[PDB]
């Protein structure tokens, strides 16, 4: 599948690559319903694992089908501010919009971000990258924060170049 790369200015600076086995499978609504309830209510577990992230995938195959997803090459602001989120959401056409953006790192680029956020009713800012302390040696690629109630919740959904990849090589 292929979705335009914009930059904050709200201009089209590539075209991007997705995975269709990520973001435009054919939902399956029961399974992507039967999700939102259980956030907000061996062979099991290994099946349970696969309903959990094709609940994500046809939740995101919603946005990307319904026009509803925006990737942009990064989203960083070097300082909070309000009235800069506010702008870039006006540069995308989507000051009006609910909007859910999500960023992959807890990096001070992206914290800025949120707590820009804060103050913009309508618009939900999750850092999908919750590892707490520094996990010993390894630390696993987790998507940990995206979640089908806010897709859904949620009109269009705002990614990053390389948070597309983050989901890519979790649910892909």
């Amino acid at each position: 599948a292929q979705v335009d790369l914009l930059n904050v200015k709200g201009e089209k600076v590539g075209t991007l690559e997705i995975s269709d086995f990520v973001f435009n499978i054919d939902p399956n609504y029961d399974v992507m319903w039967r999700y939102v309830d259980m956030q907000l209510s061996d062979w099991s577990k290994k099946l349970n694992k696969k309903m959990k992230k094709l609940a994500l995938r046809s939740a995101l195959s919603v946005k990307y089908r319904e026009n509803k997803l925006l990737v942009l090459d990064d989203l960083k602001l070097e300082r909070p501010k309000t009235k800069s989120l506010k702008e870039i959401l006006q540069n995308l056409q989507l000051s009006d919009k609910k909007t859910l953006i999500v960023l992959p790192w807890k990096e001070e680029g992206y914290m800025n971000v949120k707590l820009s956020g804060r103050n913009l009713p309508d618009v939900k800012v999750i850092i999908a990258d919750n590892p707490n302390n520094s996990k010993n040696g390894e630390k696993a690629v987790r998507i940990d924060g995206l979640n089908v109630f806010d897709m859904l919740k949620y009109d269009y959904l705002v990614l990053t170049r390389d948070m597309v990849s983050k989901i890519e090589e979790v649910l892909g």
